[PDB]
C-alpha cells in the first residue's frame, strides 16, 4: 500500500535544500531515525527522492532491471560529455555492451605490466616533487596528480602519450567537469541559468576525439594493446565496430570515473595511516610491505597486500566519494513495506548505509579490521548488473602509490586530526586546505 514517510517540508520550493546540501550525513541519518524508518523521501526543489537507507534492503535498489529502475533519466548531465548515443544515452542493451567492453580493458588479463609502470610513474613524481629532505605538501594534490599519471602510464600507449600527455588530458577532463550541473539531476531547469563564462566541454571532447581520430590513422598505418587498441576490436552483436565517437566516449568515461574518486581513495587512506593514533595500522602496512623488493609485481600488489586492501577498503567505507546512486523510477518498486512511486529518484546511499549502526558500529571509527555486519551493506562501489566496472584497477593503483610512498617516506599530517570531509563537490574527498603533511625522506 504505503509510500515511505517524507521528512517535513517548510518551504516547499527548496524541499530539503539547505540541510541536505549542508550537511547530506548528518540530514540524513535525522530523517531516517526521526521517521522511524530506513526507507524514506525527502524533496530537492520539488523531486521527490527516495532513500533506501535500510542494507537489509539494498537488493530492491541493485537488482530491478534497466526498464524498471532507469539510471539513463538521472545522468542526461553526462551526454555532452560521454556522447549521445553512449553509455546511458544508447539503448540500455547496447549501452550494456559498450561497458562490457570497456570492463575487459580494466580486468586482470591486462595488469601484467600494469604495477611497474604505476611505480616508475610514482617515482618519477617524488623525484621531481618531493625532492629534500623533508618537505610540504598538499596531498589531495599530489596524490591527483600520480592518479592520472599512472593511469595514463598504463592504458595509453606511447604514441598517444606523444600528442596527449597526462597533462593535457587533465585540462581536457577538467574543461568537461567544470561545465557541469551536478543538482541538475534533480533540477534540469537549472540549465537555463547564465554561466560565469563559456563552458569549453563540447570544444574539449572535440579536441579529444579528434587526437584519437588521428593516432588511429596513424597506426593504421604502420601496419594494437592499449586501452584505445583493445576497444578498436570491439564487435557488437549486429556485426558492427565501435566507432570512433563511442571509443571517445569509453576513453572519457574511464579517465573521468578514476580521477576523483581514486585521488581520494589514496588520500583518506594515507590521511588515516599517519595519524599518530593509527600507527598499530601503519605498523601493521609496514610489516607486509617491508619484504617486498624495490620493484614490485603483480603478485605483491595483487596477491601480498590484504591489510592495505582494507586500508583502502574502510577509508571508502568511512567515507565514501560518492554519497548516493540513484535511478529514475519508470515502474513503481516494493521496498521493504512501502511502494516507491513511478516519478521518484530511489537512492541508495553509500554514505547513509555506510553509518548504518548495525552493519558498522562505532561507523566515524577508522578500523581497518572491521567487517560488515549486515551482508551486502559496504556498498562503496555499487553491487548487481551496475557495480564499479574500475574497482581493481582503482585498488591496484591505490594500494601500489601506497606501497611505494611508504616505502620511501615517512608522513605527518599538519594538524591534529584527520580531515573534515567536504560535502560542497559532487566527488566527496577531504576538505583540501586541511591536507597539508610534511613528508621525511627514510634513512636508505
Ligand atoms: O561524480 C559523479 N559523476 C561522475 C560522472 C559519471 C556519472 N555516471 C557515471 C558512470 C560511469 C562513469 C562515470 C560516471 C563520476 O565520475 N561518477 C563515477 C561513477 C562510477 N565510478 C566512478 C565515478 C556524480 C557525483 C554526484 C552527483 N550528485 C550528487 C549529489 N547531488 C545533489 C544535488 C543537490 C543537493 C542539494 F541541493 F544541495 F540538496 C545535494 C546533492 C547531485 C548529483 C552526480 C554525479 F554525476
Ligand atoms: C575508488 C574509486 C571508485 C569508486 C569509489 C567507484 C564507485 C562506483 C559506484 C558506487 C558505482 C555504482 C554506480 C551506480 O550504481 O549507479 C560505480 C559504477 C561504475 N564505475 Fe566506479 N568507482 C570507482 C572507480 C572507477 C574507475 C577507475 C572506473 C573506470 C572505468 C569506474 C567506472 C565505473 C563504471 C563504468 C561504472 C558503471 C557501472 C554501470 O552503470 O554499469 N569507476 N562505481
Ligand atoms: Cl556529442
Amino acid at each position: 500500500p504505503t509510500d515511505p514517510p517524507v521528512y517535513p517540508v517548510t518551504v516547499p520550493f527548496l524541499g530539503h535544500i539547505v540541510q541536505f546540501g549542508k550537511n547530506p550525513l548528518e540530514f540524513m541519518q535525522r530523517c531516517k531515525r526521526d521517521l522511524k524508518s530506513g526507507v524514506f523521501t525527502i524533496s530537492i526543489g520539488g523531486q521527490r527522492v527516495t532513500i533506501v537507507g535500510d542494507p537489509h534492503e539494498h537488493s530492491r535498489f541493485f537488482s530491478p532491471r534497466n526498464e524498471i529502475l532507469s539510471p539513463r533519466e538521472v545522468y542526461t548531465i553526462m551526454t555532452p560529455v560521454f556522447g549521445e548515443g553512449v553509455a546511458y544515452a544508447a539503448p540500455y542493451p547496447r549501452m550494456r555492451e559498450q561497458l562490457n567492453f570497456l570492463a575487459e580493458e580494466l580486468t586482470i588479463a591486462k595488469f601484467q605490466n600494469f604495477v611497474p609502470a604505476i611505480q616508475h610513474e610514482v617515482r618519477k613524481f617524488m623525484a621531481e616533487n618531493w625532492k629534500e629532505d623533508e618537505g610540504v605538501i598538499n596531498l589531495l594534490e599530489d596524490c591527483g596528480a600520480m592518479i592520472i599519471n599512472t593511469a595514463c602510464q598504463c592504458l595509453f600507449g606511447e604514441d598517444l602519450r606523444k600528442r596527449l600527455n597526462a597533462r593535457h588530458f587533465a585540462q581536457l577532463l577538467s574543461k568537461m567537469e567544470s561545465s557541469l550541473i551536478p543538482a541538475a539531476v534533480f533540477m534540469p531547469w537549472l540549465l537555463r541559468l547564465p554561466l560565469p563564462q563559456s563552458a569549453r566541454c563540447r570544444e574539449a571532447r572535440a579536441e579529444l576525439q579528434k587526437i584519437l581520430g588521428e593516432i588511429i590513422v596513424a597506426r593504421e598505418k604502420e601496419e594494437t594493446s592499449d586501452l584505445l587498441g583493445g576497444l578498436l576490436k570491439a564487435v557488437y552483436r549486429d556485426g558492427t565496430r565501435m566507432s570512433l565517437h563511442e571509443v571517445c566516449g569509453m576513453i572519457v568515461a574511464a579517465m573521468f570515473a578514476g580521477q576523483h574518486t581514486s585521488t581520494i581513495t589514496t588520500s583518506w587512506s594515507m590521511l588515516h595511516l599517519m595519524h599518530p593514533k593509527n600507527k598499530k595500522w601503519l605498523d601493521k602496512l609496514h610489516k607486509e610491505i617491508d619484504e617486498f623488493p624495490a620493484q614490485l609485481n603483480y603478485d605483491n600488489v595483487m596477491d601480498e597486500m590484504p591489510f592495505a586492501e582494507r586500508c583502502v577498503r574502510e577509508s571508502i567505507r568511512r567515507d565514501p566519494p560518492l554519497l548516493m546512486v540513484m535511478r529514475m523510477v519508470k515502474a513503481e518498486v516494493k521496498v521493504g513495506s512501502y511502494v516507491v512511486p513511478k516519478g521518484d529518484i530511489i537512492a541508495c546511499s553509500p554514505l547513509l548505509s555506510h553509518h548504518d549502526e548495525e552493519a558498522f558500529p562505532n561507523p566515524r571509527l577508522w578500523d581497518p579490521e572491521r567487517d560488515e555486519k549486515v551482508d551486502g551493506a559496504f556498498i562503496g562501489f555499487g553491487a548487481g548488473v551496475h557495480k564499479c566496472i574500475g574497482q581493481k584497477f582503482a585498488l591496484l593503483q591505490v594500494k601500489t602509490i601506497l606501497a611505494t610512498a611508504f616505502r620511501e617516506y615517512d608522513f605527518q599530517l599538519l594538524r591534529d586530526e584527520v580531515p573534515d570531509p567536504d560535502y560542497h563537490t559532487m566527488v566527496v574527498g577531504p576538505t583540501l586546505n586541511q591536507c597539508l603533511v610534511k613528508y621525511t625522506r627514510k634513512k636508505k
